[PDB]
């Protein structure tokens, strides 16, 4: 499923260690494209954290941070403030190619895919989440 999006990546960052991508079986996976330098990301990130804390278990999803930062040494610091997963900084090429695959032209952007099938569920969750904090229309399926 996720192989399409992260070709040959087996592990993702979580806190100070890693998890296997296999642990995402059955979940909806949101790729969160953001960066420490991005002005609109500052206000969006805490809204996403609130939604994640409330619903990641009950609505069975995960968030994978896909960085647009180009300084590693800030990466630790920026990801440290998030509760979810991340593509490792050294796998930035995979992030860039994923950004292109999804035609991400600006950040923040939040795209949800089904882990098992790889199917795209929503490409507009950054816009829809701010208008639906209780997730009454989650997962905001694309037409």
């Amino acid at each position: 499923g996720l192989d399409k999006y992260l070709p040959g990546i087996e592990k993702l960052r979580r806190g100070d260690g890693e998890v296997e991508v296999k642990s995402l079986a059955g979940k909806l996976v949101f790729f969160y494209f953001s960066a420490s330098w991005c002005p609109p990301c500052r206000g969006f990130t805490p809204q996403l954290i609130e939604f994640y804390d409330k619903f990641h278990e009950s609505k069975n999803f995960e968030v994978v941070f896909c960085t647009w930062d180009e300084e590693e040494d800030g990466f630790a610091g920026y990801f440290a403030k998030m509760p979810w997963l991340a593509v490792p900084f050294a796998q930035s090429e995979a992030v860039q190619k994923l950004s292109k695959h999804f035609n991400v032209e600006s950040i923040p952007t939040l795209i949800g895919v089904d882990a098992d099938s790889g199917d795209v569920v929503t490409t507009r969750a950054r816009a829809t989440l701010v208008k639906d904090p209780e997730g009454e229309q989650f997962p905001w399926k694309d037409a």
